[PDB]
């Protein structure tokens, strides 16, 4: 007689997962597929990252001194300090949000001087607000016009867009403190700015009246913006209280964004960035932050999520029958042979083929690599405004809840039948090693074969090989059996 | 000889359901996911209810003379009725639905009297509109300033934010019916209101036109917030028309919200609140209504889903193939065997309790238990407004079809699975049993053993136990066969 | 002795899908998910179709004398076409956005005209701007108010809704270039416009300076409109510079929206338009455009998703049975038998497990998703100016939309795959345990899917193992002798 058992290695050290079924399994390997920690530092490549230091994005616009060397810049994404700061004129912008999300999306600061004239009005007005070394100045892209002698004409100035591409002027409306001051600087006792093209129109009467002195000054101004397509023309008409812009800007079309963070910037390379650094974009899915930029991970509220990569840890002749061969560091399946000559140990390279080649990959049929998103909505708020704020959480809130479930039902799914190929690989092995053993050899029922008739060493190799002839053996075995 | 069968339990009535395969299979037992019924009351516990009879939020924080009994409340949830009603002085507020979410998420209405000084005009105006009693009245958080004499004079007062919480102040603007109105009750022709901080500014010029009598009334109130954050300052200046303000809110951040509802409120517990009445949150799935308070069933738009609990129901000595038993009350999986002592029947406890730990607690691995969700966006609205309106409806409308096709889909997955699982059982039983018996036994192809030695009782509990010991019957078996 | 084989089908070209398990598995027959063409033209059935022609929705609202085809019209869907243009006094509206959807959602231009008096002025005004033939016009439900002799008086009408449905009102201010021409058209130096109900106002003062030419004007116009509730009562009360309602419109609850197109109309029937044309839907995924109306597939970003018909294809290589090997000469059924015997070789089908795997198969993707979602008034999705928060809003909140349900269109084509494949593959192991079971000792498997019968088994003998009336003891003892 001899002995032919069938098993399946094992692990000292397993790890637990769950599938659909069950909700603690172990496993012999497993990996990991959410991204929980940075290291802190935001790369400059590939992107193209520009520090804002102590400057906002509005204020390099306008022309903070103190932001003078921001002229002309360029970037991919536009990282806003929180010690940010303004150093000029008080001023304010009606729908703040949408100019700064305008221009950050467009990526640049490229400004373009054009020759407009001011007949019978001064220009060049200053403040001790905003000193450019010890003289007083101004925002250096808006030019501030008061009465020249004793009069402050009718202001009624045009511009054709000649390009092909849009203009961006950006002006503004001063708002004074008295009505003493407002015939002073401006000799009509009520002042009107209008701006208009072929197809837009607006019109802004100043208030005036007291307000907190910010830099010792108790005056406002007022920020508005307007764009001209190719083609069409400028017309701005005004008899007081007017700001007006010294040239345009270009905007352009891009994937070009803002981002609010404190962590610095080093010289390295990853292609995701989040407030709290750059993140390695190997895994599915991360936890670190919703707000993110380039090719990045899906936001999860898990911290963890365990996908399985070997068969199930079973503790350890016998077969596989709920016995593991810890001894097996050959294969995944293999062979064992009792025998006169003397035990004996093989694996079996198809069947562990086919359950790799199962397995690799698994992940990648159903997601994407990698999806690339550039400029988003606002995430996180410091002020409390109402319906749209209310409207933006819920839709963000909402898309997180939708996705973690998707990924939690994903990775059950996925154990789940990876566990039942393993399982049904090993089944089948032993199948076709009973489909060869005719009628010479019997199952004990432990996953183990004992054939009747002499099988040396050779004989065990056929019956691995496949090219086992019961005939040769059989009516020994037939003597032996009965 | 002897006979040896295998069986599972049946019941005289099953339950349809549906999986990934099959439209409709029949099985032992099922429950109901969806919670489509409401008591149609709402539950004072333990979530803190205040109801709004006759008051809005908004009338009971300006101060509204029937609303006065609202003064100074807290909430987690407020309630506002259909048959509430206004009776006082006409108004409006532009962005009244961002003033009511504010303050609905707020949760109080702690107001704080401040000092102001109004120097060289009258205070404490009053209407007929707008009665406290038999005298005429006013908003009581709001005080109606005109002429003194014969002069209105200009108006500038400060007040500063030295605590370390937010302010709010409520504030308003008349409009008068004509010119000599405006000229009798603030001498100037134009009047002017202007508040501002250190950060922010609004200026407001009053409108004058003659409109619908209300409570024989055509002039009007407009309604304007300020916050002031800690630090800050707030500076009123104005030339006529003010309405000013006689203090401050405290405005804080939590998890109150506001719901419009005429169900009555009861003394019950019930963590779940919506317009219909309470609901209990047992179920992950509820039909009622997608407006929610507190930890709520997701809504989908079925109103029914069934998950299976048990196998297959198969109608019915004869083995487990394409029969059931009948008279089995003792567990699922089981034995029968037919001898010269006579028939008998038996349970196994180890399929029994794998199958039954497999399936209790099965939807707890992919879903969550309960989701508390408290302030969100409304969902349901009285007038035409236009994009706005469009968004909320869309950003609503989306999310319901996702969930309920996730729910569709979770449910048919789960029952295919359970169906598989229990087969599998059975199968692994029977083929157990044909295991132990190694040649002493024949399949009879009806999932029944046909034993060709003397098996008495003895060694049909020897055969269960698993301690069946073949050759002791082997020799004399196989002359019966053979 | 004889021989009983078992086997399934096969094609001779078949197609690759993707499961859960394989990337790439060949089956003998697939269907595609994904509609991904038009035909480039927009059917006029079942829905009601307006062609917009050269006119836009705001302009055959207010009157322009070339839309004054427009009058009183009605649609399901309304047709904007990008060569439509305006040909009347210059003018802007306030939030555009929101009365055009308003327009579009109502579904009907129906005009009421209502007796106005206007005491002390003069009506009718016109402009070389916006003409009608010769004359110089307006807008057809405006009305251009001016001063009478040399006085502007102040105007008070009100107008009561005693009817029992919502009415629109649609009204204007008149912006002037210059200050010598208010007080030419309007004495007054500074004029006012007031519109009231009793639940809501509006106020508007004009605005003066000089604007670009259009049309040969410098002057603007700007559109507000009011809604009146039953029971209510619309007061106007204005001092100069007013644009006053000839009547009201009225406005309906419905399924209308409005499309942009340049698709041209046919006589079809089809309950899918995108702006591409119209498609069929009996697909329930779409890849043309995720701007439709009406009963229409759902957009996702995959243009092709292949679902799993038939079962895996396996090539044809003493007959066999179905262990990797497919029967190439099998066209009566999907699962057979082959029998080797004395009179010669002879094949059959089995109609049940066919039958089975069949019923499984057909009707399996309508068990999870449904069969057609309508909808007909939705977000706008496509824009032409940079506006900000909003449209980052909208643009948003579609993309979400977009990539949750192309994951869950590529999930669930993943799943049924696997599942169809378990299916047929178990079907054929369990015809060949229940054959086995049949042949209790009489016969020996040879482990390539086929068995051999000891005993004389002839063609009878054969139909009774396929019917399954197989006796073994007649034939046992014999078999008994051959075996050992
Ligand atoms: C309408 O109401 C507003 C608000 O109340 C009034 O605005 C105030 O106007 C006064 C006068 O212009 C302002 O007073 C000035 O404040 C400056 C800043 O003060 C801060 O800094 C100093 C020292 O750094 C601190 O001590 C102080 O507490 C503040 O923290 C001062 O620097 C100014 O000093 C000037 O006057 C002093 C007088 O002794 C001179 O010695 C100085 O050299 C210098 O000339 C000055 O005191 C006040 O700040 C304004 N308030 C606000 C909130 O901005 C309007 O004036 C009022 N309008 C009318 C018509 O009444
Ligand atoms: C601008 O345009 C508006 C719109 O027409 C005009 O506003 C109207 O002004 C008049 C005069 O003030 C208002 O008339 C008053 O209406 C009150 C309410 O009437 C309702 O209730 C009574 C009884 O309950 C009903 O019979 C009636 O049909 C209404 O349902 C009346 O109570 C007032 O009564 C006074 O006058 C009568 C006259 O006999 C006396 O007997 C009474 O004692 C009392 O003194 C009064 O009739 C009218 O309501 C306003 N209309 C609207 C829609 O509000 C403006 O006049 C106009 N501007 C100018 C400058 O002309
Ligand atoms: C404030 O600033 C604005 C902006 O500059 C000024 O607006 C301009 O006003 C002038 C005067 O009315 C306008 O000039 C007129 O333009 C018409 C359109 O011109 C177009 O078409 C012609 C031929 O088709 C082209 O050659 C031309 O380049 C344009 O493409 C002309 O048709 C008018 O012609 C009149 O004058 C000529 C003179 O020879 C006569 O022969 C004609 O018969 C006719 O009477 C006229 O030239 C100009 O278009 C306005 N500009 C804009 C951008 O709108 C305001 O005038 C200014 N306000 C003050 C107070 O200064
Ligand atoms: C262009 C111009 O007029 N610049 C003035 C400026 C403005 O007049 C003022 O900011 C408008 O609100 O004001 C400057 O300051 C003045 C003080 O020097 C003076 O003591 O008080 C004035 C107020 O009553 C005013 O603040 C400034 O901003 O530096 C002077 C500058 O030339
Ligand atoms: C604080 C004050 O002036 N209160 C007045 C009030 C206002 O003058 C009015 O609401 C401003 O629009 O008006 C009261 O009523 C008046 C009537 O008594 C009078 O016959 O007609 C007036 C209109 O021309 C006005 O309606 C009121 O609202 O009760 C009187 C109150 O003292
Ligand atoms: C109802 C009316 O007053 N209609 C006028 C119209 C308006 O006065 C104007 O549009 C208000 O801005 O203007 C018309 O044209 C005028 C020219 O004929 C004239 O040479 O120059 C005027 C400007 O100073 C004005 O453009 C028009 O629009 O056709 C004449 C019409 O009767
Ligand atoms: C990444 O940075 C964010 C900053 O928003 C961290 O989130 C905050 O974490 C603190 C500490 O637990 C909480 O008090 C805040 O409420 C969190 N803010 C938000 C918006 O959730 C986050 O923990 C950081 N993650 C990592 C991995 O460092
Ligand atoms: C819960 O209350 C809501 C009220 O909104 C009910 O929904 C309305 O039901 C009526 C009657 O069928 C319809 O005419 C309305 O169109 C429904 N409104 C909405 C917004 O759908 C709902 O039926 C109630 N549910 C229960 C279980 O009582
Ligand atoms: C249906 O029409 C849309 C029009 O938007 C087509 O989408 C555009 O296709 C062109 C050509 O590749 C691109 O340059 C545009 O960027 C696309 N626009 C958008 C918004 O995606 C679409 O290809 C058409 N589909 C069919 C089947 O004809
Ligand atoms: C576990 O699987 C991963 C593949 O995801 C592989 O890189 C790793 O080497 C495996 N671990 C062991 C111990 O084989
Ligand atoms: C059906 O299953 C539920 C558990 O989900 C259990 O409470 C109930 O008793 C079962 N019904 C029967 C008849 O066993
Ligand atoms: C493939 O399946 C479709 C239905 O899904 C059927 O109409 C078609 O005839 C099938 N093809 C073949 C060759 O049977």
């Amino acid at each position: 007689t001899a002995t032919l058992c069938l098993g399946h290695h094992s692990v000292p050290n397993g790890t637990i997962v769950k599938t659909i079924t069950d909700d603690q399994i172990e496993v012999t390997n497993a990996t990991e597929l959410v991204q929980n920690s940075s290291t802190g530092k935001i790369c400059n490549n590939p992107h193209k990252v520009l520090d804002g230091r102590d400057c906002t994005l509005i204020d390099a616009m306008l022309g903070d001194p103190h932001c003078d060397v921001f002229q002309d810049e360029k970037w991919d994404l536009f990282v806003e300090r929180s010690s940010a700061f303004s150093n000029c004129y008080p001023y304010d912008v009606p729908d703040y949000a949408s100019l700064r999300s305008l221009i950050a999306s467009s990526g640049t600061l490229d400004f373009i001087t054009e020759s407009f004239t001011w007949a019978g009005v001064s220009q060049n007005g200053g403040s001790s607000a905003c000193k450019r070394g010890p003289a007083n100045g101004f925002f250096s892209r808006l030019n501030w016009l008061t009465k020249s002698g004793s009069s402050y004409p009718l202001l009624n100035v045009t511009m054709p867009n000649n390009y092909n591409f849009d203009k961006l002027y950006i002006w503004g409306v001063h708002h004074p403190s008295t009505n003493q001051e407002q015939t002073n600087l401006y000799v009509q006792a009520s002042g009107r700015v209008t701006v208009s093209t072929r197809r837009s129109q607006q019109t802004i009467v100043p208030n005036i009246g007291s307000r907190p002195w910010v830099r010792g000054q108790s005056g406002r101004i007022s920020i508005y913006w307007t764009i001209v397509k190719p083609g069409d023309v400028l017309v701005i008409n005004s008899n007081g209280n007017l700001i007006a812009p010294r040239g345009f800007f270009k905007i352009r079309t891009g994937r070009s964004s803002i981002m609010r963070s404190d962590a610095p910037i080093e010289t390295c390379i990853s292609e995701c960035i989040t407030p709290n650094g750059s993140i390695p974009n190997d895994k599915p899915f991360q936890n670190v932050n919703k707000i993110t930029y380039g090719a990045c991970p899906k936001y999860v509220k898990q911290n963890t999520l365990k996908l399985a990569t070997g068969m199930r840890n079973v503790p350890e002749i016998a077969g596989f029958i709920e016995n593991g061969w810890e001894g097996m560091i050959d294969g995944w399946y293999g062979f064992r042979h009792q025998n006169s000559e003397g035990t004996g140990q093989a694996a079996d390279l198809k069947s562990t083929q086919a359950a790799i080649d199962q397995i690799n990959g698994k992940l990648n049929r159903v997601i994407e690599k990698t999806n690339e998103k550039f400029h988003q909505i606002e995430k996180e708020f410091s002020e409390v405004e109402g319906r749209i704020q209310d409207l933006e959480k819920y839709v963000e809130d909402t898309k997180v809840d939708l996705w973690s479930y998707n990924a939690e039902l994903l990775v059950a799914l996925e154990n789940q039948h990876t566990i039942d190929l393993t399982d049904s690989e090993m089944n089948k092995l032993f199948e076709k090693t009973r489909r060869q053993l005719r009628e010479n050899a019997e199952d004990m029922g432990n996953g183990c074969f004992k054939i009747y008739h002499k099988c040396d060493n050779a004989c065990i190799e056929s019956i691995r090989n496949g090219t086992y002839d019961h005939d040769i053996y059989r009516d020994e075995a037939l003597n032996n059996r009965f």
